[PDB]
């Protein structure tokens, strides 16, 4: 039901896909779906599809949910949480008012949704979703409805994972396409993220600021009596103080694992009631949400209720999840409790109901991906092989890690070794750190003109640095997991510390899960993901068979990763060996 392929990185990954997935494609009616995580990857796919469009016929359109593609809803209202359901009701009512006679109701709903001009743009130019949104904006035509209008005559579709893996959304999506999950083919772009996408989509949380929000909604819409003497506002106060007492009492320096029944226990003891009562009041809150939703709708607002969406998430929290999820409490962002999905096999399972094709270029040992993802498929290493002498991977002793976030002494060795390498190699380097504290500690010990990448991010200032990166000079600092992971220019990578997952309660839980299941919690929850994080930087450094680069790791326990990286070396003088490597590269 699936195939996993590995291509050496860059400009090819998605061309190879249709070149390895014209198999089936259209001889058995099938539709080609392209799932993508970030919008940055989306366009790296679409740019490829655009190139091959002149080769032979392909009719593609990007597809995304109203949550992204509805223009109106951000002007009419602006909520801090939202969902596809509420936007459905909202929009359907607007379309009613337009079709009834009030075109102003929603000025983006008109003939242009079905016009040749619009459909020409979608197929002949094949924009990204962000690009087709902009088109729609300037042309006063709804992007979403346009996509859905163009969909039934589309052979190929490029959508986010979070769109399709939303069960209720996928059903409407396919009901309009005409295709069924039998008649589909799904290409999983950068499928090395599949495990993480599952755990992400699967998880949910109830945060204090979310209760705060429902509290204001409660006051807005009557704050009626749920029980005789307990109002909506009172119930919310009960639920927030359960959470706050839990965060106060249960956790210190950060996250903590708790048991799901604990919240209800805290709920029961504090307020002197049993489950029946608390379950009921929680239900009566969801019902109030339903009232709020109806009341917002009949006015013309987006019918989204914080009390409705909170009610369900608490019910969901307290009810299921004991085996495949973990109950994490957290002090962050006022506090929240979370259902951390530890095993994404059950979320991703819906995919093997269609034919899947797992594209990456970075999932070295497949067993881990198969065991984690729960995908029992063949694995082929389809990719014309780049020579190993064109690459240089090595790890270094000096900066010996007895602790993972301590020792000023061994942090000086981190600064010096870096400074020796960059000043001597003199090439376009980016130094990934495992955290912001180590990067900030190193930067003030270091004394060379570099380029920061601190929290805040914002899309505009990311390019301002990227402009000066490609053009002149060289060095850039970044935290590994950050947004420099989304991209000639590059040449050397200095992993200033091996990018392990943080001492989370979640990562602790994941270890336990893959300890109780395979007796290898370390290999499954720490190493394999870290190896795949590394390989990715190595992969984004060398994309061509004629491109060159180096990648050092400053870590004493980096030796582990030889069986994941079969051409890694070890160094005691990395500065000189990398320089000696680059002299050998220049030669040719
Ligand atoms: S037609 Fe209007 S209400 Fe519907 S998704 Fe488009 S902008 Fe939103
Ligand atoms: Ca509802």
């Amino acid at each position: 039901y699936g195939v996993a392929l590995e291509s050496p990185t860059g400009s090819g990954k998605t061309i190879m896909a249709l070149k390895s997935a014209l198999q089936y494609s259209s001889e058995r009616k099938l539709k080609v779906l392209y799932l993508v995580r970030t919008n940055s990857q989306e366009e790296q796919v679409i740019k490829e599809l655009r190139s091959l469009s002149s080769t032979m016929k392909i009719r593609a359109i990007p597809m995304q949910g109203r949550v992204n593609m509805c223009i109106l809803y951000r002007m009419v209202d602006d909520l801090h949480e939202i969902n596809a359901e509420s936007l459905a009701k909202f929009c359907n009512m607007k379309k009613r008012e337009v079709m009834a006679g009030n075109e102003a109701a929603c000025p983006y709903f008109n003939f242009k949704i079905r016009s040749d001009e619009t459909k020409r743009f979608l197929f002949d130019e094949l924009p990204t979703a962000e690009e087709f949104y902009d088109y729609g904006e300037r042309n006063n035509v709804c992007p979403y409805e346009s996509m859905k209008a163009a969909l039934p005559d589309a052979d190929i579709v490029i959508a986010p994972y979070a769109y399709f893996l939303n069960r209720s959304v996928a059903e409407k999506f396919l009901s309009h396409w005409g295709v069924s999950r039998n008649q589909i083919v799904i290409i999983l772009d950068e499928a090395h993220n599949l495990p993480d996408i599952g755990r992400s989509i699967g998880s949910f949380r109830i945060s204090v600021e979310s209760l705060n929000r429902a509290d204001r909604e409660a006051q807005a819409y009557g704050d009626p009596e749920l029980s005789q003497k307990i109002h909506v506002s009172d119930l919310i106060e009960m639920i927030r103080s359960a959470l706050q007492s839990m965060v106060s009492e249960r956790c210190g320096k950060g996250d903590v694992r708790i048991r799901f029944q604990e919240f209800m226990e805290y709920m029961r003891i504090m307020n002197k009631r049993s489950e029946r009562e608390i379950r009921s009041l929680l239900n009566y809150l969801y019902l109030f949400g339903e009232y709020v939703e109806n009341e917002k709708e009949k006015v013309g607002k987006v019918p989204f209720s914080y009390c409705s969406s909170v009610a369900s998430r608490i019910i969901a929290f307290s009810d299921q999840d004991e085996e495949k999820y973990a109950a994490i409490l957290s002090p962050e962002d006022g506090g929240y409790m979370q259902a951390a999905c530890l095993d994404p096999s059950g979320i991703l399972e819906v995919l093997k109901e269609s034919k899947t094709i797992h594209m990456s270029g970075t999932l070295d040992p497949f067993d881990f991906y198969s065991d984690i993802t729960g995908f029992e498929i063949p694995f082929k290493k389809i990719g014309e092989i780049f020579p190993p002498e064109n690459r240089y991977i090595a790890y270094y002793d000096g900066v010996s890690s007895k602790y993972d976030t301590l020792d000023e002494k061994e942090l000086d060795r981190m600064a010096t070794v870096i400074e020796d390498i960059i000043l001597k190699v003199k090439k376009n380097t980016i130094v990934y750190f495992p955290s912001y504290s180590l990067m900030d500690r190193v930067e003030n010990r270091v004394s060379f003109e570099h380029m920061k990448e601190y929290r805040g991010i914002d899309q505009k200032e990311l390019y301002s640095m990227l402009k000066k990166f490609r053009r002149d000079h060289g060095t850039i600092f970044a935290v590994s997991g950050g947004r420099l992971s989304e991209g000639n220019e590059l040449e050397m990578i200095i992993l200033a510390g091996l990018p392990f997952p943080r001492p989370d309660a979640i990562n602790r839980s994941l270890f336990d899960y893959y300890e109780r299941k395979y007796g290898k919690g370390w290999e499954y929850s720490v190493v394999y993901p870290t190896a795949i994080k590394i390989r990715q930087e190595i992969g984004r450094l060398i994309r061509s068979a004629e491109d060159t680069g180096a990648c050092v790791i400053l870590d004493k326990r980096a030796g582990q990763f030889r069986k994941f990286i079969p051409d890694m070396k070890k160094t005691s003088d990395p500065a000189s060996d990398i320089y000696n490597f680059f002299i050998s590269a220049q030669a040719r």
